[PDB]
């Protein structure tokens, strides 16, 4: 019952989001972005989770983690049960989709989790498109005389579009409600495909701030008992 959310920023038209370990660019307003968006909450009283992968915790600096103000999930294969506390501000689970499950039981979250955002991974992404009720997609561009990064981690971009649409028409609405952006809702074509998202452009690149939600699905069966 509460939201899970795909965050990642991804370059167009391959959406490589990862090279060597790290991100392919420093871009601090999409940064800003990301830590604004996975911070704040509608309801002052709750927190969001951050879910991420083993090796993306270990490229975040080690000052910088866990990420302030929002309970820290990280995942492995080799640690213990499927949400376990070890220190303050972070839980260690062995299972993606258990840590999910754990995450949405009231008893055990108190309803004091607004929403539940999936941070990355190339290899946890891969998992969440069964999961995730959304994607909140940077859509990052090279501008004309920038040099097209090397990347070696990709979002899967063929099963996004099998299982979501485009829903930036509601980007705006969707965002905790105290954030406040720069661009105004602008559809452009790019390499032959339609980018429609709220704009920003820093340093080399541009990039659309963009909304995809899972498409309508037929009822097939209802479990009953
Ligand atoms: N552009 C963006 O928005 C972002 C990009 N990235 C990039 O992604 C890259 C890292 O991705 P990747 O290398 O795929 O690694 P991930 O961050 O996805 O982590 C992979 C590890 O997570 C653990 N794991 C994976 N699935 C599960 C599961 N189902 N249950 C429990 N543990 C699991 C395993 O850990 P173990 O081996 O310990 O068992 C695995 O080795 C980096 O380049 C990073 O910069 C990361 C976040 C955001
Ligand atoms: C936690 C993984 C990654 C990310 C992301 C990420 C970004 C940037 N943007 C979007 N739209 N989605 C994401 N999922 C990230 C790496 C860092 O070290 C280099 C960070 O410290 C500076 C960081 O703190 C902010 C975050």
């Amino acid at each position: 019952k509460v939201p899970v959310v795909g965050i990642v920023a991804a370059l167009l038209p391959e959406m490589g989001i990862g090279f060597q370990g790290n991100l392919p660019w420093r871009l601090a307003k999409e940064m800003k972005y990301f830590r604004e968006v996975t911070t704040l909450t509608n309801d002052n009283s709750k927190q969001n989770v951050v879910i991420m992968g083993r090796k993306t915790w270990e490229s975040i600096p080690q000052k910088f983690r866990p990420l302030p103000k929002r309970i820290n999930v990280v995942v492995s294969r080799s640690f213990d049960g499927e949400l376990r506390k070890v220190e303050d501000g972070i839980y260690h689970s062995n299972s993606l989709r258990n840590c999910l499950t754990a995450l949405q039981s009231s008893l055990a979250n108190e309803n004091k989790i607004e929403r539940i955002y999936i941070i990355g991974g190339g290899e946890i992404y891969r998992q969440s498109m069964d999961l995730a009720d959304h994607w909140l997609i940077t859509k990052i561009m090279p501008l004309p005389e920038t040099t097209i990064p090397q990347m070696d981690t990709f979002l899967q971009k063929q099963e996004l579009e099998q299982r979501f649409y485009d829903n930036s028409d509601k980007l705006v609405d969707f965002l905790p409600s105290s954030i406040q952006l720069e661009g105004r809702l602008t559809s452009q074509e790019w390499n032959g495909e339609l980018v429609k998202g709220l704009p920003v452009q820093e340093k080399g690149y541009q990039f659309y701030f963009t909304l995809y939600t899972k498409k309508l699905e037929h009822h097939h069966h209802h479990h009953h008992h």
